[PDB]
């Protein structure tokens, strides 16, 4: 739908939009494959992670940004979420369980994002 693509880039996020954003975020936090994205990466679990990952992101950070109305456009919310999956596939090998979690959860996020964009255009 051209309406969905247009609202994503141009339409400012409203208080009603943020209700949908929190629900999308809550669905990801409850997903079983989201365990390694719930909190910031522990440096003791990943050596030199913060020396190699330029812009880290996690679901807890996005929850704080959603609560404080950080995002003005849906593109910015999507960009932060994409960092989570891109950073994971950048740092971990393709056969790693972390890599698999990113592929599963991003596909789940894409399904939920499409539903949010659809109800936003109704």
């Amino acid at each position: 739908m051209s309406t969905e693509d247009a609202m994503t880039v141009l339409t400012p996020l409203t208080e009603k939009d943020y209700e949908g954003l929190k629900r999308v975020l809550r669905s990801l936090q409850a997903h079983k494959m989201a365990w390694p994205f719930l909190e910031p990466v522990d440096p003791n679990d990943a050596p030199d992670y913060y020396g190699v990952i330029k812009e880290p992101m996690d679901l807890a950070t996005m929850e704080e940004r959603v609560q404080r109305r950080y995002y003005e456009k849906l593109t910015e919310f999507v960009a932060d979420m994409t960092k989570i999956f891109d950073n994971c596939r950048y740092y971990n090998p393709s056969d790693s369980p972390f890599y698999q979690c990113a592929e599963v959860l991003e596909s789940f996020f894409v399904q939920k994002l499409k539903g949010f964009k659809a109800s936003r255009s109704h």
